[PDB]
């Protein structure tokens, strides 16, 4: 019993974190096999970041300008290239701690764990979601760039996020491990604003199922609804529209609890229209949207990794 | 920017987790040097747990009855003893992944990270606090016993919690690594109820400082208070009394923000008396009490480990 915001164990990723310094800038890199991946803005001054021409800035850099350090030991850089917004630094030694891994570009609404690092050293681990506006709500200070987000399934680490930028409003933007930004964001210090922070409806429903499983059941009611009715309410409250695909994904939680998805939708509708009247659900006074259906099943079932 | 419920990186602890099976019961153990620590109730049936005589049950167990497996490899048990509510299984091989470590008995109000495990395999990591009533609000299923809680400072892992029991109300009880339960709880399946879940006042104040640092400042007001005045309010709302020791511990956050501790207390007083009027602080609609002053400084400053 109990339901917590839970991250994946981070050891497999800790063993891949290195420090990358180019001139005056230090950030973190990800060492997998004989390649270190890091944000291309390692090559910029803070002057450069207003309007950088990365191809021109890179011309002045050679292999020996990229100082890569794994713990106390220096790595020898034997090549470098730019791929979208990341650099790939080829080193002469394969990381002996390289786990089984994949690079995945996640969809908005999916969750992942972040290992926040500074100077190639781990500071902490927490759970995030790719928001519908393609930002994440992380915890990142100067020097955290190149920290990564990931999921684990049994023994395989799927890396999905590398941290690049903080917007003036305090939320975060980054790339996949191919160096393509999520959303419209760019690696320049400019006027870029986030769009509407829409709530991830299917995740809220999953968390209501988690609540029922764990004995929080005061919000269950005598009502049902339809997809189209419920979506009229979702729209008013800036929730994502619920689709039949979402209903299908909630099938397993519906079967476990015996609560039809549309009945749970009717509970959510009343919560949106009436609020929580000073009560809590799983220790929260708001409707939580950063647990996916798979996260709920996983945590409620004890799935393990390594 | 950003403030998240953040756990310590878990790799140092992942490398210590093993599976322990005694007869029909499997749970997790902690392998440090040549000793495996686990809950003594590994020796019980579910029959036995209503009224177990552990000394008598242990008489029927020999070294070869404790099956200890680290990943895919079996460990040879060369001795065993009971210390309070834990067993210490001496094995013939020191754990090559043993980190620098200490055993610490934490005080109520202090926080720690939990690595939830099943069958000796890590499932996830999350952050907890020792509540004033000596329970923790974790996420633990059958098979998670022997999972541990810990803090890290640079390279040293301070283990403070081993999981033993779930109370009928869904909260959790366990021991330190010497096998002494936190609070009055016992390792029998009996009528034991938790006392009042008091809110950790100094932690709420720390989190309000974290909020100010991160730009959430709507709750600041024109008022101040005194320790004795504020505590009249703390008492009504089942908050721990604030002491001068707590004020002193908040000194560094007071200095960073320029907000006197007692002025912040006056903000908290208004929040307790008026509620949050539908607003949020650091993404929460309630007053968060599981960040310590040290947690706030650490997360806001980027401290690292390994
Ligand atoms: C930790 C001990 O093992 C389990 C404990 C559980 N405790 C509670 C609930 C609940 N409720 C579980 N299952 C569950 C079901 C369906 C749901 F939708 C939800 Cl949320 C939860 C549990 C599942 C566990 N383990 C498995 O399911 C293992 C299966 C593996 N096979 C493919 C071979
Ligand atoms: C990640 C890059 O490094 C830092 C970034 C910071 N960003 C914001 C704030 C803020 N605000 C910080 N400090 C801080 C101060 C006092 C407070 F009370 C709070 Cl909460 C936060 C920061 C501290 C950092 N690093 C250090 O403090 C290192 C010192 C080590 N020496 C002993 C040698």
């Amino acid at each position: 019993s109990g339901f917590r915001k839970m991250a994946f164990p981070s050891g497999k990723v800790e063993g891949c974190m290195v420090q990358v310094t180019c001139g005056t800038t230090t950030l973190n890199g990800l060492w997998l096999d004989d390649v270190v991946y890091c944000p291309r803005h390692v090559i910029c001054t803070s002057e450069d970041m207003l309007n950088p021409n990365y191809e021109d800035l890179l011309i002045r850099k050679s292999n020996h300008n990229f100082l890569v350090q794994a713990g106390n030991v220096q790595l020898r850089v034997i090549g470098h290239s730019m791929q979208n917004c990341v650099l790939k630094l080829k080193v002469d030694t394969a990381n002996p701690k390289t786990p089984k891994y994949k690079f995945v570009r996640i969809q908005p609404g999916q969750t992942f764990s972040v290992l926040a690092c500074y100077n190639g050293s781990p500071s902490g681990v927490y759970q995030c979601a790719m928001r519908p506006n393609f930002t994440i709500k992380g915890s990142f200070l100067n020097g955290s760039c190149g920290s990564v987000g990931f999921n684990i399934d049994y023994d395989c680490v799927s890396f999905c996020y590398m941290h690049h930028m903080e917007l003036p409003t305090g939320v975060h933007a980054g790339t996949d491990l191919e160096g393509n930004f999520y959303g419209p964001f760019v690696d320049r210090q400019t006027a870029q604003a986030a769009g509407t922070d829409t709530t991830i409806t299917v995740n809220v429903l999953a968390w209501l199922y988690a609540a029922v499983i764990n004995g929080d059941r005061w919000f269950l009611n005598r009502f049902t609804t339809t997809l189209n009715d419920f979506n009229l309410v979702a729209m008013k409250y800036n929730y994502e529209p619920l689709t039949q695909d979402h209903v299908d994904i909630l099938g397993p939680l519906s079967a476990q609890t015996g609560i039809a998805v549309l009945d749970m939708c009717a509970s959510l509708k009343e919560l949106l229209q009436n609020g929580m009247n000073g009560r809590t659900i799983l220790g929260s006074a708001l409707l939580e949207d950063e647990f996916t259906p798979f996260d709920v099943v996983r945590q409620c079932s004890g799935v393990t990794f390594q």
